[PDB]
């Protein structure tokens, strides 16, 4: 009935199966026994891993509603529980998303409004790499900062200077907390949190990150009442606050505070570490191939010039450009076994018979390299993007943001911002670093429930 898989033993689950590489090393071990649908146990709890393309789609895009639950990460779950529009299931998914979706479009996402928020903070982040001046820097905080000022603009209705302490602080509990949650440690604890989590260990650490994240959310929810003016909300959680005084009456309403709180953690990270995380992993890529960058910066030239200002129409016509960023995502691999996923029914899988509730991972990692859609998906190459005549070539297997009901509310925004970003970064730099191109590292620097690429130093200079 279930799919097959190792036999499990008591207490142990499957972990004689693991492999310290991580998650993701392993389940590669176990696919290449099973085949593409198979179980492991996960402590005492059967996961379903949905391997390829082919099978990921069958799942998430073909029984589309079997396979929109959400299952769970051990080690955020004492404080994101399942509230907010994330890591929730049934009706309050389906409100808090359709909510969610509708008021982020309401304060300008898909439209103008957000376009130039993104073209304004390129902007400042280009005045604040000319003050540089050739000196190496580590760009994660700067990558961070631009990336969730567009959200923190959309959410909290301002964006914040990148030198505001308070600003610096959260953007610091972010990084260490997404790297944190993709370690070696949270994945053994995935495995065996019941015995754990009565011990020292990162999951602790991601607590108390995430709890002072919330207070600061806390803060601004209470300074939102305040000023809060029915009649013209400024924002997501104006907007949050209005429905919830509208729907008192209602004792089983989904708009309460802490639908709030978590509603507003879940789009602060995530527009805080996702962009940035994947820009990151651009332009040490672009260190590693600067043949690509050149000629990124001359189809940058071709079509724009070197001083208006990119827009989003560019991109159609960036055919290049467009290729490399989609093979920044591709190879990036921010989610690689995905997001937990379960069955909301009980479900006919390929002659199995998954239960309700049963967890799922579709290995979105497999379907990014998947070798029948990508001639060597261990290596970066636009030309996975390019076809013969040079025009951008789409694929069923590009599935970064996921696929299907749960596909990432997000996936808009964060290709306008991938491109606006990079483009107008590579449009006033070029960029090198102490390091040669051929001792560039591209080992993730934790390989988990996120990937997160090394640490590294990297020069910004002006281009005559
Ligand atoms: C490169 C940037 C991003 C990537 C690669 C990304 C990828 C993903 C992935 C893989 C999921 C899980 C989908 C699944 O469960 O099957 C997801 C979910 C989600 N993302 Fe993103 N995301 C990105 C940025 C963002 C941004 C900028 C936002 C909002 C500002 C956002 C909001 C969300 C939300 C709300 C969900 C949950 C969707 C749901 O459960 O209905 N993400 N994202
Ligand atoms: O990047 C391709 C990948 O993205 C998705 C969902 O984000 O695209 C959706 O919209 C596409 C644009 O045409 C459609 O082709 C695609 O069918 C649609 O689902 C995935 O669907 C697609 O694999
Ligand atoms: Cl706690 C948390 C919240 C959101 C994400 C996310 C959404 N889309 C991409 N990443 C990851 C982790
Ligand atoms: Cl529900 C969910 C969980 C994790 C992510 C994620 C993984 N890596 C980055 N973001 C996204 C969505």
């Amino acid at each position: 009935h279930l799919p097959p898989g190792p036999r499990p033993l008591p207490l142990l689950g499957n972990l004689l199966q693991m492999d310290r590489g991580g998650f993701l090393n392993s389940f590669m071990r176990i696919r290449e026994k099973y085949g593409d649908v198979f179980t492991v146990h996960l402590g005492p709890r059967p996961v379903v891993m949905l391997y390829g393309t082919e099978a990921i789609r069958e799942a998430l895009v073909d029984q589309a509603e079997a396979f929109s639950g959400r299952g769970t990460i051990a080690v955020i779950k004492p404080v994101i529980g399942d509230y907010g529009m994330i890591f929730s299931n049934g009706e309050r998914w389906k409100v808090l998303r359709r909510f969610s979706l509708a008021t982020m479009r309401d304060f300008g996402m898909g439209k103008r409004s957000v376009e130039d928020r993104i073209q304004e903070e390129a902007q400042c982040l280009v005045e604040e790499l000319q003050k540089s001046q050739g000196a190496p820097l580590d760009p994660t905080f700067l990558f961070q900062c631009i990336t969730a000022n567009i959200i923190c603009s959309i959410v909290f209705g301002e964006r914040y200077d990148y030198k505001d302490r308070q600003f610096l602080r959260l953007l610091d509990l972010f990084y260490r907390t997404f790297s944190l949650m993709s370690s070696f440690s949270s994945q053994v604890f995935e495995l065996f949190s019941g015995f754990m989590k009565y011990f020292p260990g990162a999951h602790r650490q991601i607590t108390r990150n995430l709890q002072e994240i919330l207070d600061y959310v806390g803060q601004s929810v209470e300074k939102h009442r305040a000023t809060l003016d029915p009649s013209n909300p400024r924002d997501f959680i104006d907007t949050y606050l209005l429905r919830m005084e509208k729907e008192k009456s209602n004792q089983h309403t989904e708009f309460h505070h802490q639908n709030l709180l978590i509603s507003v953690l879940s789009l602060f990270f995530a527009g805080t570490e996702t962009t940035s995380t994947t820009l990151r992993y651009g332009f040490l890529l672009m260190l590693k191939y600067p043949h690509v960058a050149e000629k990124v910066q001359k189809e940058i030239d071709q079509v724009i010039g070197s001083h208006r200002l990119p827009t989003l129409e560019d991109r159609t016509k960036m055919p290049y450009t467009d290729a490399v960023i989609h093979e920044i995502q591709r190879f990036s691999d921010l989610a690689p076994i995905g997001a937990p996923h379960k069955v909301t029914k009980d479900t006919l899988f390929r002659g199995y018979l998954l239960p309700k509730n049963t967890e799922v991972y579709p290995i979105l990692s497999s379907a990014l390299h998947d070798p029948q859609y990508f001639e060597q998906p261990g290596t970066f190459n636009p030309d996975h993007f390019l076809d013969a005549n040079g025009a951008l070539k789409k694929s069923e297997a590009f599935m970064p943001f996921s696929i299907g009901k749960r596909i990432c509310l997000g996936e808009g925004i964060a290709r306008n911002e991938l491109f606006l970003f990079f483009t107008t970064i590579l449009q006033n730099f070029s960029v090198s670093s102490s390091v040669a191109p051929k001792d560039i590292d591209l080992s993730p620097k934790e390989s988990g429930i996120g990937k997160v690429p090394q640490t590294y130093q990297i020069s910004f200079l002006a281009r005559h």
